[PDB]
């Protein structure tokens, strides 16, 4: 039926309505930190998200993620493995049933208890739906949650959750800076990817950051409570929405750090 993450309609699924789910360059994928290599090459990340404008927070039956107004060159990513600019549109979340698991990426087979994805399109393609059609359309920045601390720019987003808990519900959600979502390093590894649900295009170069940000298990908590359901519906908890570990193929995950 549609795709979700499910038993029944989840990832081991997803290949019969797209099959590029069976692509040579498929995310997400496990870092093993021996094989990495590391590029003295690559540029350090140029970011740039002080003029970022949110506009809403969204519950979208998978995920919940938050939009920006991508129109100017205001939030943009650089830097790094890429040429060019590229806007951030977009950024969301992926997370387990327990602390344990949640995150896609994996670093040596370890598990993080979430991971957040900052979406961003090439913009010598004109629009978003014009890059994902490219190799080179999208960078994705994926940073791990651990449990420990609170992270204090997270707060505003786990406290709005509670008004858009099914799917379907909408929030405006101005003025939040992104900046407090990110660690304190950017060293990164990077490789070329997809999209990590359908349709799973191979547009993507990833951008994994080493150092995770910490959230309290009481933050963690919060993500647990929303519903892949509509409103009026078998109630089903969202949880454990994420891809596991797909064939690496022929690829070389690089690290920008030694
Ligand atoms: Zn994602």
């Amino acid at each position: 039926h549609h795709w979700g993450y499910g038993k029944h309609n989840g990832p081991e699924h997803w290949h019969k309505d797209f099959p590029i789910a069976k692509g040579e360059r498929q995310s997400p994928v496990d870092i093993d930190t021996h094989t990495a290599k590391y590029d003295p090459s690559l540029k350090p990340l140029s970011v740039s998200y002080d003029q970022a404008t949110s506009l809403r927070i969204l519950n979208n039956g998978h995920s919940f993620n938050v939009e920006f107004d991508d129109s100017q060159d205001k939030a943009v990513l650089k830097g790094g493995p890429l040429d060019g600019t590229y806007r951030l549109i977009q950024f969301h979340f992926h997370w387990g049933s327990l602390d344990g698991q949640g995150s896609e990426h994996t670093v040596d087979k370890k598990k993080y208890a979430a991971e957040l994805h900052l979406v961003h399109w090439n913009t010598k393609y004109g629009d978003f739906g014009k890059a994902v059609q490219q190799p080179d359309g999208l960078a994705v920045l994926g940073i791990f949650l651990k449990v420990g601390s609170a992270k204090p720019g997270l707060q505003k987003v786990v406290d709005v959750l509670d008004s858009i808990k099914t799917k379907g519900k909408s929030a405006d959600f101005t003025n939040f800076d992104p900046r407090g979502l990110l660690p304190e390093s950017l060293d990164y590894w990077t490789y070329p990817g997809s999209l990590t649900t359908p349709p799973l295009l191979e547009c993507v170069t990833w951008i994994v950051l080493k150092e995770p940000i910490s959230v309290s298990s009481e933050q963690v908590l919060k993500f647990r409570k929303l519903n892949f359901n509509g409103e009026g519906e078998p109630e089903e908890l969202m949880v454990d929405n994420w891809r596991p570990a797909q064939p690496l193929k022929n690829r070389q995950i690089k690290a920008s750090f030694k």
